[PDB]
């Protein structure tokens, strides 16, 4: 089997996916038609409760040079980081010569507020492409991994942080001890490490399967990451729920007994443990759930076909690869994706094989039916997307269960 990440514990599988390719590599045309393959399948830790992947793709295939996510792409979450950027300058980073390290800064998304507010700061993102956007709005960027031995060398050049944040990143390192014990080099001896990130109770509620895919190696929850910090010598004193990426928490961790836990510690703890959350049989159900999605999915894209109704999607999400390579959809069933990110248009989706064009080109004469892949971002899309839906255009959603609206 399996040995967890966390703790060494034995894993027990729960949910499988099937092979699956890199999520975010999406090949000209021409390409050949091979990929990197790998099983994805979950499990749940028998010792601290983290639910995991149970095989890794290594790094260096995921994050690189040209690695295409862009955050910046969606106005709400540049909204919401330069808000938690500003919340962070208001509480902590109010000192002389504050510092705060951003693991995973991609395009400079937070912290771009950090350097208009003359704060000493540093990104680390090993991918270097979205690296360089972040440094062309003049934040300080490492194209490196964060780990024990790159934060022991910003400890030695730059001193303590005070604030290490992690937003939509930790959940994608299995190395996550390494990363904790950089931490432990780097961190203030009163800081915070604060990271958020998909909640496992979301991912259960929504029956949202598509937040599990190359990148996403941990399902963290209130109670494995207290486990985890307490393992590490650290202890979890905040949590938060956001309503971004179709459902996060934000943790906050400090050295162990140097704050005393919000109310709301305690309060997600025993509603997690009242809702038997990480209990195999919930997670089995949850599984149960993830192919009935599949069968309902599958039968609406067909019957649509048979009926002669065009069909789309909208959003090369990365979640999506997970969603049409477990459940067989390609072009004979939805014909294009519409995407904002220009590296990832004019390409074809990864395994599925779908087209990818500029959400430019989603207009009059409009589909039936828009597959809505980018789920997370419903809002933000539809409200620049009511002429396809005034003129007659339907979504179609699978989260939290297949419906056309
Ligand atoms: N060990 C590590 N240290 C720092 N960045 C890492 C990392 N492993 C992956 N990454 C970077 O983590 C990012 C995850 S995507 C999330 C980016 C951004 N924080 C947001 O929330 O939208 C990618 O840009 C990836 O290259
Ligand atoms: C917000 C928004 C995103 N998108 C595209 C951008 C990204 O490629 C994708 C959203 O991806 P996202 O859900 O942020 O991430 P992931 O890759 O983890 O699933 O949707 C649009 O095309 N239009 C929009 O208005
Ligand atoms: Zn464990």
């Amino acid at each position: 089997p399996t040995a967890c990440r966390v703790c060494g514990g034995g894993v027990q599988e729960f949910l499988d996916l099937g092979r699956q390719p890199l999520s975010d590599r999406f090949r000209k045309p021409d390409e050949l038609d091979d990929e990197f393959t790998y099983r994805l399948a979950v499990g749940r830790c028998d010792s601290c409760e983290m639910v995991q992947l149970t095989e890794e793709v290594p790094r260096d295939l995921m994050f690189h040079e040209v690695y295409p996510y862009h955050s910046s792409g969606s106005s709400v979450m540049r909204e919401h980081f330069a808000m938690l950027a500003r919340d962070f300058l208001a509480t902590e980073l109010t000192g002389p010569d504050p510092f705060i390290v951003e693991i995973g800064c991609n395009d400079g998304i937070m912290l771009r507020t950090i350097q208009e507010a003359g704060v000493r700061h540093l990104g680390f993102e090993p991918s270097s492409g979205v690296a360089a956007k972040a440094r062309e709005k003049g934040i300080r960027v490492r194209t490196d991994f964060f780990e024990k031995a790159t934060a022991d060398d910003v400890r030695r050049t730059e001193g303590p942080a005070n604030v290490i944040y992690a937003a939509n990143t930790l959940c994608n390192i299995p190395y996550v001890q390494s990363v904790l014990e950089g931490v432990d080099a780097l961190l203030a001896p009163d800081g915070v490490f604060v990271f958020e990130d998909p909640y496992l109770g979301d991912i259960v509620a929504k029956t949202s399967f598509d937040q599990i895919y190359d990148q996403h190696f941990f399902l963290f929850s209130a109670t494995s990451v207290q486990g985890m910090a307490q393992r590490c010598g650290f202890e979890l004193v905040d949590v938060q729920r956001l309503p971004v990426h179709g459902g996060e928490v934000r943790y906050t961790l400090a050295r162990q007994g140097s704050r005393t836990p919000s109310a709301a510690v305690a309060q997600l703890l025993a509603a997690e443990r009242e809702q038997e959350l990480s209990d195999m049989a919930t997670l089995r159900a949850f599984a149960g759930n993830v192919v009935k999605i599949r069968d309902e999915l599958t039968a609406l894209l067909h019957r649509l076909r048979a009926e002669g109704r065009s069909v789309v999607g909208y959003g090369a999400t990365a979640k999506s690869a997970t969603v049409t390579n477990f459940c067989g959809i390609g072009p004979d069933l939805v014909h294009s994706v519409y995407d904002t990110t220009p590296d990832k248009q004019n390409r074809l989706t990864p395994g599925a094989h779908i087209p990818v064009r500029p959400a430019s080109a989603f207009s009059d004469p409009y589909p039936d039916y828009a597959l809505l892949f980018a789920w997370n971002h419903a809002e933000e899309i539809m409200a620049k997307e009511q002429e396809f839906h005034q003129a007659g255009g339907r979504w179609i959603l699978y989260v939290p269960e297949v419906h056309i609206r």
